[PDB]
This record gives structure tokens, sequence and C-alpha cells, in this order.
């Protein structure tokens, strides 16, 4: 497999089990913040990370608990961070579902009891704020129109546009028929830095899991999981609230089963920006990695094959583009899930090492 500068476990399954990973950057800081959910998904845990360019490493710190991540009763889940270059804050969203509640009991049952919550640090992860219930303001009636929801998981986009605004990726499963829920994703956005929010038109139907990159003149481009063979793509030129053009893109594959959730983030183009994709490449199940380029964002035949990032048995992931690399081109940090959900593994590497040909 490829060539990285570092690889190392961040989550073990020990007296608790882990899995949906989630990655933040903080540029001013060299450091990364890598969220997780610590299953029995009750919780959701943090370590902070101090990347040191010199030495190609990131020394990972102690993992602790989001204890504010939570509502009383409740489970969290979905762990989606964010950080607002405006106002210095940093955000956590997440899903809190009843204790007495099951995953395939929300997908079907016809009664939403999801809760979308927020925790903000404005001391870079150290300390939180108490959670924020945001469902009934950013969902509206459309709520009893959903047998259950969810956000990423994996890490947001603010905007440059005017506003900075806020646009979190996230998926309902709508009951729109003697059929079970159909999934559809959409962004939840805000203009406000997170104050009020607004709930974004669906893409087409049988879409999860997925996350959204800016391109360029203003694409936001979303990567969603889906139900066929393949990856839909679509993309939206008014911030997120509509994602009028959206397409199956044969060249990235979606694992038999339900598929698998993958990661995308745009980052400056070495020649304004690419994009970075990873998901497994396994055409029969989660396994073998794999990074994919996008030279020409966001058309669908332009995503390249993909390079190996890791062998063996791979889901869930998150990608953060964290600058400047030790050669000179884009550095990238990875988490992901791998050995049949044993651990979370660190992943980084740079464009150099991954794509030497475009480089
Ligand atoms: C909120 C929640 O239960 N998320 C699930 C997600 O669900 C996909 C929709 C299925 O119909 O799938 C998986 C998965 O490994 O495949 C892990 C997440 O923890």
């Amino acid at each position: 497999s490829l060539p990285v500068l570092q690889k190392e476990s961040v989550f073990q399954s020990g007296a608790h089990a882990y899995r949906i990973p989630a990655l933040l950057y903080l540029p001013g800081q060299q450091s990364l913040l890598a969220f997780a959910e610590q299953r029995a998904a009750e919780l959701i845990v943090l370590r902070r990370g101090d990347y040191d360019a010199p030495t190609h490493q990131v020394q990972w710190q102690a993992q602790e608990v989001v204890a504010q991540a939570r509502l009383d009763g409740h489970r969290s889940m979905n762990p989606c961070p964010l950080y607002d270059a405006q106002t210095g804050t940093l955000f956590l969203f997440f899903i809190a579902i009843p204790g007495q509640v099951t995953e395939q009991q929300q997908l079907q049952t016809r009664a939403n009891v999801t809760r979308l919550c927020q925790v903000t640090s404005t001391d870079h992860g150290r300390t939180w704020s108490s959670p924020r219930d945001l469902t009934d303001a950013a969902i509206g009636p459309a709520y009893r129109e959903w047998s259950t929801f969810a956000v990423g998981p994996g890490h947001c986009l603010q905007l440059n546009d005017r506003a900075r605004s806020l646009v979190v990726p996230a998926y309902a499963y709508r009951k729109l028929h003697i059929q079970r829920p159909i999934p559809s994703a959409f962004c939840f956005l805000s203009h406000d830095h997170g104050r009020t929010w607004a709930r974004g038109h669906f893409v087409a139907q049988d879409t999860l899991e997925c996350q959204v990159a800016e391109v360029e003149q203003r694409v936001v481009t979303l990567n969603a999981r889906s139900h066929l063979r393949a990856r839909v793509q679509a993309q939206s030129t008014n911030d997120g609230l509509d994602f009028q053009e959206s397409q199956l893109v044969k060249k990235l594959v979606e694992p038999p089963p339900q598929g698998c959730q993958g990661s995308v983030i745009s980052f400056p183009s070495p020649r304004a920006q690419w994009l970075l994709y990873t998901h497994p490449t396994h055409s029969w199940q989660r396994a073998d990695l794999g990074a994919y380029l996008n030279p020409r964002p966001p058309a669908p035949e332009a995503w390249s094959e993909p390079v190996l990032l890791a062998k063996g048995s791979c889901a869930y992931s998150d990608l953060q583009s964290m600058g400047t690399g030790p050669d000179g081109s884009p550095l990238f940090g990875c988490l992901y899930e791998a050995n049949d959900y044993e651990e979370i593994v660190f992943l980084m590497f740079t464009l150099k090492q991954a794509f030497p040909a475009e480089y």
C-alpha cells in the first residue's frame, strides 16, 4: 500500500468498542481533534493531537469523554465537528436517541424520536458548553414525515460566502409510501454562525450518509452513500439549499450490502481546488481503503482510479486537509475503522506520496 508519514491506532476495542470517526484540523494550532462513538453508541470521545512537521508525526494525548455531548436518557451518535474560522468557535453536532431504542427500530417504526444537538467550545475542545437541542427549529413539521435522520458522520463545512455559512451534511428516512422509509441526503444551513438553522432540500432518493466540500463560481459538492453499486454525487450552486444535478458515479464503487460511508474534502490545487475522497475499494466487501483524486472537480468522470491506502478490513473514514506537507505537497490526515471494527486508525500522507503523477 501507499507510503505514508504515519499510521497509528488511535482508538481500540477494550472495555468499550469504537466506531464512527470524525476528524477536524485546527490550522492555527497545528493540531487535530479525533472524535468517535464510545459504544458499550452511548457517548462521544475525543483525542487531541499536536502535529510536528520536523518529525513527520502527530503526538496524541489521552482519550477524553465529551461529557456535555449528550441528552439525559439518550445515546449520542454521529459526531460531526466544524471549526468556524470567523468566530473562532468549535462546533460538535451529533444525534441523540432514547435509550429504550435501537437502530433497526429507528429505520422503520414510523415514530421519529431522534434529536439534533450541538455543543460549542471556545478553547479548542478542552471544555464544551451545554448541549442545544436544535431539532424543532432546524427541522420543523417535516419531522413527523420521517422515521429518523442523522448528520454526517464526519467533518462539516464552512463556506467562503459573505456570511461564512455553516453547512452540516445529513440525511433523513422519509415515509413516502406500503414500503419502508426511503433515505434522502440534505444539508442543514446556518448563515448566522450557528445561531439559527434551516433545512436544505433533499437530493435524489436512496442516498444516506454524506459529506460536502466547496469548490472554487462557487459550488458545493455532495458525495453520498447509496444502496446501489456506485456513489451518488450532487452539486449545489446556491450554497447547499438545492442540489439540482445528481448522478451515480460508477467510478466510485459501493460495497454489495447497504454500501459504506465515505469521506470527501477539497484542498488547494498544486497548479483553485481539487477533491480527495476515501472509501473501501473492494467490490464485494468493506475492505482495502482507497484514496481517489478529482483534479477537475466536480466533473464525475474526472474521478481517478483509487490508490491503496490500507489493505484489509476497512470501513468508515473521515478526511482533513492539513495544509502544506513536509515534501511541499498537500498534507492529509485520515481516520478510518479497521479490522472488523476493532480499532480506528490515523493515517497521514501527502499528495506527492499518494498521487506522484499529479504533483
Ligand atoms: C445512526 C446509525 O445507527 N448509524 C449507522 C449507519 O446506518 C446506515 C443506514 C442503514 O439503514 O450504518 C452503519 C454501518 O456500519 O453500516 C454504522 C452507523 O452507526
